[PDB]
């Protein structure tokens, strides 16, 4: 598209309607972009002896980027409700990215007054990493996404990437990337940017919860025709009754003893924590007692491990040591905030397919029992994969991640984003943005010296993201009502999901996705 | 189909012929159906403090159901022989279900004499859960299948299902199902029911056993060109010979040391038991020492775990604690029967691909050996999955399960029924049956009270199930004869697989499927 | 459904008790006929369905109707000594007809009982038809009306016969499955 | 469990003809369907009697009945930002299941169910 | 409609005339 100065290069498209078979979410926000790194690429690295498991090496780029890898970027509270309460599952389909109404303001600090004006002849630069040649930095829960509330304005984040490193140093195999060596479209006021993307085939999310259990799958009325051993010694114990091999036919009575066809999902035990700050051990163990992995001799915390249940029945107070995603309430410092200032997510719908995160896995034998030796039991704390296991993945919440770029390696197992969502080989490419550097005043004499005197300026405009969603409708013969998400009809202070007395949108609680029931 | 009173609505089709490329099994049996639960749906649950790992909650339905998830339902002893001794593998293809010759008898207890007669104007109701909306209760080794012997008559089982539960109580997410809210076909005498189903693509079963081994796969004559370390210290030990690093080239001599390309299947150690009731420990450990898993804080016994070998060479007496399916002989109580009253199945054909169930898995290092530290070894009792592992699944026996409904979860690993058979996303749907309730005598005055006075009646008729089987023929260049299943030609008491002096069919032994040999 | 023989195959004149109540005086008749009713929402919607309906729609309304009677069986009972025996009288019939000309007093829509069971598995007894007329206390006026349902053409059914009926609702405003977020 | 329709009386005048108990007021509502067992004369005398017949064979009828109804729906079109209130079951650990049979087979409807859960403006 | 900077995107229409059968009222304000 190509138009003029006094002619808007786009309209405000923010709406969503339903097709019963699918739903299209249109979102528009206002963005602002500073000049990052002073038009410079900078080599960043770990502090000279400041930390060990946090060593790193990379670069800081003068470029910014757009992101909307949060569900609340596209769905409104209400829409999310309809979605959750009605559909077995859902998925992404298409994508439409649009940049418009661009304005480049240049600022000057004269005396003690900052004046801002229009630099019409100035441009901005956009390009999309569709060949996936730039390090994919999205899908890491970073901030700078689109505001949940449409009326809010946001600052466009800065691009920074990491590389292979040996402590504070780097290896010869490390990689340096210049985004200037990429063809980019430059835009003046009245120019716009267009982009269309098509999601790959990716399994529906589980917007459902099982009404049956793995162990409670059989028939309560009929007995099995299979036999198991339940008595090794205990006979008609009185006279001459040491031991005897006795077998029983499985019945509704021997419910946790019946033959089985399937196993629970894998596991990686997490430490149990209480929300009550006195049930816990009087010691600081969020690192020395937490489950972690290490690569290249570098410890890294296994935060959202395999999908495991948060708590067993009749507790609802013990959450796993970081066994789930925790969201921070609006207005709360990034450094050591209170327990009443965060929102911990409960994964208690997957109890029927998944092992409890804090609890064990089960029992394993590890000896040759006999008259000479007593049978030994081992408590299994870590279980790899097994032929016959079935599990449910995590959950997506209104403010959770949407997709994630599956790493390009030789092998993957069950490539679903650990933080939750859709694992994509080729995910919505990265869209870069940056203000074209404008040389300040040059000398009448020639200078070979690198240019570093530029006019200070920032850009602003609108951005629009349209996404189509395929839906999986609900087909259940459940007689009684199922559970639905709802607002408290009671007389209330402030309205859930709303601005306050001085204009600040706030998301009260996290929103699960599993409210509807399907069988096994 | 629609015909009259004195006109049979079907014929007795029970036969099987072969096509060399495939085999069609036709089976017909006579069935009888009572009135279950007194025309009532009943809420069933666990006894108030009777058991903990056996807590449950569900319902009992007035409906019955048809089942034939046993191989002996379709194959005769002889056919099974031909099948086993001739084919690399086999699988299900098509299905034909037919109900006919229905008769509704109503009984009356007058004085001390029960009279039974014909209620022609009475109906019966059938429907097939093809949308898979009713809890799949099949593939759980339940009883009530079709009689192995064609001449035998059977009682049609009752339908009962389980749901999500919190101890003896239920959760709000539990599900109540009414089979009356399903469209069903009602049949009078002379009406019949028809149904055709098509199996999905499912891998042939292993009707073979490997003639090679995982570790014995290489060449006995030639040496490897790869090198391994076999000596760390032991040198020309006499003078000044503490330690030296020495490597050897793999040879036929270093057979269990040669480089390898593959690993054995996964494992979950089981406890070792002896059939001799005196080799064992004088303690009752069929629960406190057996391998088990737990979900939602509920212990469940891992009965048929991963496919592991029952015993090592030169034993044939030590079977794993429930490491295999055990069948009960004809006429034997369901409660604590004798060892000479059950049939334990031996999985000793998969020795070459699978780890021994009772034995360990192997050795793992767990320390940094040095001059200061001695090398440490750990006996591995539990092994998840690994890149490079290869395993054989269990086995199907003449009286074993056929298929199993793979649970509808987010993830499965190697979705093969743990009890053995074909794992199906969409397995032969459930066919329901029930006698249409007939109101006894009503009052001349109107009553809003729930009706509970009915005429007592039971239904009877024939049922026919036709299944087509695709076969995988044998293509081996084995020179010497392979092992075949056969009857003892010796002078014998009773004939194997036959009725006795007073008319009772009995299956002597379990029948494996692996008699033919294929390489690796 | 199950249907007894009401009023002993007789039309009976019913009325208010001789001086038993004043605001409850009445005059009418009791008919040997029964009737079908489903003027309750739970007759058609399951708990779950009702949920979907309620939580999703601004409003709703009736459109079409299909009535079907089938699988009829006529059992005749005999009390011989101290034992009630029940058997089949195949050659016996039952009679159905639909007041489409609206000539019989409309007795539905009065919250009466005898509708279809909420739960599908439940069996119900078919209610009896009774109607009221103009009355002057315990007495009746000359303008009162006596109705005989036998003077209506009806279809008689033996075992194996069935009854069919289709109806089309008129234009009627959606119900308010909504609540106002604003006030007057 | 409320009434569905109601026959608007055939008078000279009506105001806002909506069933007071609630529902759809119909000029011509689903007609009444009558049913009755055809009277079967018991044993008759060999001699003629003009007397009204009153000796019948005692009998009752039984069978199935089917009612199919189509419902037109008005979909929801609201620009409400925050979530609206929805009907739901108590997810808590419970005794018996809402709207279900009990230990000896009796269906029971716990509470009445309103229809107004969604919000529209004025 | 789409035009430029130094080009008015509309005129001042404020008038009313009668048709005997009907009347059209045009009003413009700043
Ligand atoms: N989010 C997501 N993306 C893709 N696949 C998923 C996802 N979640 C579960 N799976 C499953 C579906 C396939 O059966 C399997 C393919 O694994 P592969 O390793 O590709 O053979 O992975
Ligand atoms: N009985 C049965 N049914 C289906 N598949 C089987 C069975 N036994 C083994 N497999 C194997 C065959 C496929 O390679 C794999 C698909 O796993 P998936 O998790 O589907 O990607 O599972
Ligand atoms: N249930 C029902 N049926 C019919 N009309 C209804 C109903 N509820 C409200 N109304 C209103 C709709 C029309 O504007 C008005 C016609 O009244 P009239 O007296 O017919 O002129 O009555």
């Amino acid at each position: 598209g190509a138009d003029g100065v006094g002619n808007s290069s786009g309209n405000w498209h923010c709406d969503s309607q339903w097709l019963g078979d699918r739903v299209i979410t249109t979102s528009t926000r206002t963005w602002a972009l500073p000049t990052y790194n002073n038009h410079l690429y900078k080599q960043i690295s770990s502090q000279s002896g400041a930390s060990n498991d946090n060593h790193y090496f990379g670069y800081s780029t003068p470029w910014g980027y757009f992101d909307f890898n949060r569900f609340h970027c596209h769905f409104s509270p209400r829409d999310w409700q309809r979605l959750i309460n009605n559909n077995w599952g859902f998925r992404p389909k298409k994508l439409s990215f649009k940049l418009f109404n661009i304005q480049v303001k240049e600022v000057t600090q004269n005396d003690g007054t900052t004046t801002i004006a229009n630099n019409l002849t100035s441009t901005v630069q956009v390009f999309t990493d569709s060949e996936y040649q730039l390090p994919y930095v999205l899908g890491s829960a970073h901030q700078g996404c689109l505001p949940p509330f449409p009326a809010d304005v946001f600052m466009v984040p800065q691009y920074g990437y990491l590389t292979l490193n040996n402590g504070s140093q780097a290896v010869g195999r490390s990689s340096f990337y210049c985004l200037e060596y990429f063809p980019s479209q430059m835009l003046r006021t009245g120019n716009n940017f267009q982009f269309s993307y098509t999601f790959e085939d990716v399994p529906f999310h589980s917007s459902y919860a099982h009404s049956q259990s793995l162990d409670r799958l059989m028939n309560p009325l009929i007995d099995q025709y299979l036999y198991y051993l339940n008595r090794t010694q205990g006979t008609t114990s009185g006279t001459t009754n040491q031991s005897r091999l006795l077998f029983s036919q499985a019945g509704p009575q021997s419910m946790s003893l019946q033959a089985r066809n399937w196993l629970p999902g894998p596991c990686y035990r997490q430490q149990r924590l209480s929300k009550t700050a006195n049930d816990n051990n009087n010691s600081n163990f969020p690192w020395t007692a937490a489950s972690k992995y290490h690569l290249n001799g570098r410890d890294s915390l296994v935060n959202p491990g395999p999908a495991m249940a948060s708590h067993k029945d009749d507790e609802e107070k013990f959450f796993p040591m970081h066994g789930n995603l925790i969201f921070g309430k609006e207005g709360t410092t990034a450094s050591n905030a209170e327990l009443d200032n965060v929102m911990i997510t409960d994964e208690e719908e997957i109890r029927t397919t998944n092992p409890v995160a804090t609890e064990q896995y089960g029992t394993v034998a590890n000896n040759l029992q006999s008259s000479n030796t007593a049978p030994t039991t081992r408590t299994v704390n870590d279980q790899g994969a097994l032929p016959g296991m079935v599990w449910q993945d995590r959950d997506v919440y209104l403010q959770g991640p949407i997709w994630a770029k599956i790493p390009h390696t030789d092998g993957h197992f069950h490539p679903s984003p650990l933080m939750g969502g859709f694992g994509l080989k080729h995910p919505p490419p990265q869209i870069m943005i940056k203000n074209t550097p404008v040389p300040a005043n040059p000398p009448t004499t020639f200078s070979p010296a690198k240019f570093a005197s530029f006019i200070t300026q920032y850009s602003t405009g609108q951005v629009s993201v349209e996404i189509e969603w395929e839906l999986q409708k609900e087909n259940s013969k459940r007689w009684n009502p199922e559970i639905q998400y709802t607002s408290n009809y009671n007389k209330s202070v402030n309205v859930d999901f709303t601005v306050d007395t001085n204009g600040v949108y706030s998301e009260p609680r996290p929103i699960g996705t599993r409210y509807l029931t399907r069988n096994l």
